């Protein structure tokens, strides 16, 4: 039971649903288009150890990131040509995290999935990495995990880059995602990096 | 709300979804499974940035093609040795777009998400980069893009790839993908590259 | 039509969804959570040509496993390196198979979709490669297609690695995934292979 235009619509009129920011624009037959924050976070260890707190650096762009996919071999002359042949404000290599720029809100009676367009994906840009699925009841805005998988690419500011499919639960959930004790990611107001650390 | 064989069976029976050409044989409890097409297509620029419009080359297979993880670093020399050794028609590396043979019509009422087959998923080829989902009212073959994450894979014409999983919708969307001035890729008679260029 | 706490609850108290073995503190508002078994499958050929049987090496864990990405590459040394270093039982490149310590058996009219935890998606580790869909009628155990896409990232035996997101279908299978000859992984006990070769 996939949300469509009019129920998308209907549920934000409502306040039922919150996206803030709303464009009415973005509404799809069946989703909702989301768009790229400005603040990204690359990691800086050198293996992921999840039962430890991870070291990271977080960038803001002005306009455009240039996305290498990993072992591109980024040196620092590299990036400077980068930078002035497509005038990009910073150049990585693997993974980044991203954010949208959407604040939502779901009610304990609708999921939903985060999926890229397709437009992205066939220029093998994902921004999720096997993840995606919002819990009833999740307040904030999205985190992004994004990997360029053929060649590197140039995403903008502001850019739609994936869109929210809004499902119907049977019964609603008796506690809502932010209302859990346990809940790393209620009210995320960026983008924000792994704290399984906390399990 | 998922169909099942049934629904999808007697969706088809019902001439509500089009599925040209269809194979009842390929219906499964809850998926409708689609077979890879002989066209692919390339990308060739240095970066693909989506302001612009892209450069590609297109090809058609005879019977297969090996899919190469990216970083392979394929030289000439490899290329034959592969084509010699495996008897494929390419050899390419990261990745490249297919098409299902299948063409399809979606009513306003049902949506559907691509998934690859777990045959696939285990050897550790993708046929998808977070994308897959398939607006309500949608007309046209669905656009692979494929990439392998572990070793090289022989991908044959006409195989069964992955499936489509329909859904219905709450409410049927007041204008469906194929109705939209707006929409890219309806009617999409092959494989076809990003046009995000026109966003 | 996703279901909620309640409804895994109430559908596993009445014996309707079987996953053994159960903890009620990893039914999330929407999911259920899994967790990683010690049993993991490595392939062991050139290119997977999907015509053949393959070939692979099984390993058990004790504890944790490091999993590299592609293109690490990986000597002996650096292997050493890393298990002195991180205390590691295994270091692996590329793909590695591994699968969920739960056994599950679905309903005729229930699905599932597999995703990855967030927390890891954040780290960018994934553990199925386009794929995840459970079909109605399906019993088993959970096969993962594990790929790390930044760093090498450390898993832990018995670790929560995804969440199974159930479905009620809009009317039940005919026939059921268990109940079909064609079925490749029906009675799924561990980790498995691809069995493509049997299509
Ligand atoms: O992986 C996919 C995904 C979608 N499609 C088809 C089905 C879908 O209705 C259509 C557009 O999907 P998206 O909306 O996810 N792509 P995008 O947003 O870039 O295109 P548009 O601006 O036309 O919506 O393309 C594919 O062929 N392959
Ligand atoms: O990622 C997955 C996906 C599915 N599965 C299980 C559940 C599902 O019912 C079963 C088969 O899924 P697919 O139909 O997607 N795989 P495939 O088409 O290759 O197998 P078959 O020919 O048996 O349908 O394997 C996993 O263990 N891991
Ligand atoms: O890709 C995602 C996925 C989820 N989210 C949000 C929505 C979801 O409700 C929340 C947690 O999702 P998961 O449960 O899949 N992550 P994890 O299990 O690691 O966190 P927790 O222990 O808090 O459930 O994070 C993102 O921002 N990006
Ligand atoms: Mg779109
Ligand atoms: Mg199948
Ligand atoms: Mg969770």
């Amino acid at each position: 039971m996939i949300l469509s235009d009019k129920d998308i619509i209907d549920y934000v009129t409502s306040k039922r649903i919150i996206i803030k920011p709303f464009n009415k624009d973005f509404v799809g037959p069946c989703s909702y288009d989301v768009t790229l924050g400005d603040e990204f976070i690359i990691y800086d260890d050198e293996v992921y150890d999840l039962s430890k707190e991870l070291n990271y650096k977080r960038i803001k762009i002005k306009n455009s990131i240039l996305v290498c996919p990993l072992n591109y071999n980024l040196t620092e002359e590299k990036i400077n040509y980068f930078k002035e042949k497509y005038n990009v404000d910073y150049v990585v290599e693997g993974g980044v995290l991203g954010t949208t720029n959407e604040y939502i809100e779901l009610p304990n009676d609708i999921s939903a999935q985060y999926q890229g367009r397709s437009s992205l994906g066939r220029v093998f840009l994902t921004s999720h990495q096997t993840a995606g699925w919002i819990d009833a009841g999740f307040k904030g805005k999205i985190t992004l995990a994004i990997v360029a998988f053929d060649k590197p690419v140039i995403l903008y500011k502001n850019q739609r880059i994936g869109q929210l499919i809004f499902s119907k639960l049977l019964s609603p959930a008796d506690v809502g995602y932010s209302e859990r004790k346990t809940s790393k990611y209620a009210y995320q107001k960026s983008v924000m990096p792994s704290l399984i650390h906390l399990d």
